[PDB]
């Protein structure tokens, strides 16, 4: 006999989103499937039991045993959590979960939640991310200074440096920040949840690409003494379900983007590419903040060194076995 | 108490391959351990139990419950379980795995091994491969005509109606054929398999892309009757591990594959793209073969159209969200 383990998840996500909220429900669903009810897992929106940005908080506490949240929102307590969400001209989708499960990834990450009390799985990707939408069109570099702008993580630290006024919000906000004229432009995810939460609405200005978010992945947290408490065979259902979401969520993303750029562009939404005003400027700032960060920390250069060889290595294996079939019509 | 299940599971890979044979030890591995050893799976090498090319016949018969190959061995039996796997200028990995999980393709799949007492479910991807391996660089499209070239599939028919003179070869075999002058050339998967099999010092001349295997799935088959009887549980588990065998295998090649590249550009070889001459015939030669396949059958023509839709519209979307940071190299 296996013991009833009851447990609760907070999230970062309103339940609106069933592509991300849906990775969380995944993990929760399958291990009672697989455990025929003995461990259970409830799923909680933000703001229903933890604020969606201090879901690590509510998790190191042990207020709750487990979450799942982007590793991003934590940049405040250590900026190496960056890499496990993803970072401005970083690794696309594919790229970032090679290098989580094969090229040391998901043994930096859990050294760093090891310090806040807590083990991390991959749990979910976006994909690729696109630009963010504007109450009023961008003309050039010199439109984005003043803007209030909804936009976290580096890719947040790299638009103040382009002279953009960042707001932090969790997504289930943006709407109405935007409406009562808070904020001026926001970014999310990609046409399936931006039109979703009204984005499309508010604003008709959407641009590409995202560089500040090429494959954003999701964590799945849990208290490390939660964690040592669960039987061999529930560890296994866990770290198991947490693949199923992660592969499902990116799969699923990327169904639901399609289908949604398909829509918006028929209901009138135009997409512009960002000129390489912004893009150069963009590229530079990056590399100004990742400077900044190493210098003031060998930790942080150390893995930013391994990371960037890791990123021209796949970059270089990409360009021979993906790049000329995708450019090729 | 939940039955003690033992199953034994058939598959189409030696055991020195070792990312993909990887996949259905990951799936045997991983229900052990969720079970606590309650319910159990034996893997198997092709042969050992079943010939390689057999797997699905052993699983329709019940001789395993369970079995780990290629949908694309099958086209024999359906020319349509080839969208399970890969198809020339098809979709990418990524592609692949939005078309089975969202995209309809599980469904069209599940539909055609029932017709044969199966139940597929994803459980690896090789990603991308590569152009294969050529004693001497290729001039032009006439280069092909009458060169003797390891390929096999829908690939080697492609290459066929460019000229190639197909030649059937197991991968451990390669090797020899090549030094002996056998053959002029042969493909297998990439880098990392490719090296392993000394490929790299037969030849100097490795081409890209592979055009005919651009994201291949490898599936796990289950016996309908077998799946029936598995409680509810066991089929959780078993699932649920085929997305770990699936995204696993993809990371641990795309991984392999990008160190073996570094370890045989070393090694002086050269690494060279196919010219537009052959991509444009293989495209046309690739059209004009899934055309004569849908002009010969409603139910492959419908599922082709389904799929040419998936493909247009998932290519329109990474246009857009991945293609423009790809391409801009530093
Ligand atoms: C990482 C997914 C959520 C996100 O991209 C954001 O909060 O902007
Ligand atoms: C998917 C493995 C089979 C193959 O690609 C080959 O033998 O060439
Ligand atoms: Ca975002
Ligand atoms: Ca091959």
């Amino acid at each position: 006999g296996l013991p009833q383990v009851r447990w609760r998840m907070a999230t970062s996500w309103p339940i609106s989103l069933d592509t991300i909220y849906g990775g969380a429900v995944t993990i929760c669903q399958r291990v009672e499937e697989m455990s025929g009810g003995a461990f259970r897992i409830e799923p909680f929106a933000a703001g229903e039991i933890v604020p969606g940005l201090e879901v690590l908080d509510a998790v190191q506490a042990r207020s709750v045993e487990c979450g799942h949240t982007a590793s991003y929102y934590y940049i405040g307590k250590n900026p190496a959590f960056a890499f496990g969400t993803a970072v401005p001209f970083g690794l696309s989708a594919q790229q970032q979960n090679t290098w989580l499960y094969y090229g040391g990834g998901n043994e930096d990450m859990n050294a760093l939640f090891a310090d806040f009390g807590a083990v991390s799985f991959p749990a979910g990707n976006t994909g690729g991310q696109l630009g963010g939408w504007f109450k009023k069109p961008i003309q050039n570099l010199a439109s984005l200074q003043g803007l209030k702008m909804r936009i976290p993580g580096l890719g947040g630290k790299v638009m103040a440096k382009l002279g953009v006024n960042v707001q932090v919000l969790p997504g289930g906000e943006i709407y109405l920040a935007l409406e009562r004229g808070t904020i001026d432009a926001a970014e999310f995810t990609g046409p399936y949840d931006d039109e979703k939460l009204g984005l499309a609405k508010a604003a008709k200005h959407y641009y590409y690409p995202g560089w500040w978010e090429p494959g954003p992945t999701l964590m799945a947290l849990v208290n490390r003494k939660a964690w040592s408490d669960l039987p061999k065979e529930y560890q296994a259902m866990f770290r198991t379900a947490c693949y199923e979401a992660n592969l499902g969520m990116l799969s699923n993303y990327e169904w639901r983007n399609s289908e949604a750029l398909q829509r918006i562009t028929r209901q009138g939404i135009k997409l512009e590419r960002y000129g390489d005003d912004i893009l150069k400027a963009a590229r530079s700032a990056s590399a100004e903040i990742f400077q900044e960060l190493a210098d003031a920390d060998a930790g942080f250069k150390a893995l930013l060194e391994r990371w960037r060889l890791f990123r021209r290595d796949t970059r270089r294996w990409n360009n021979i076995n993906e790049l000329p079939l995708a450019e090729f019509d």
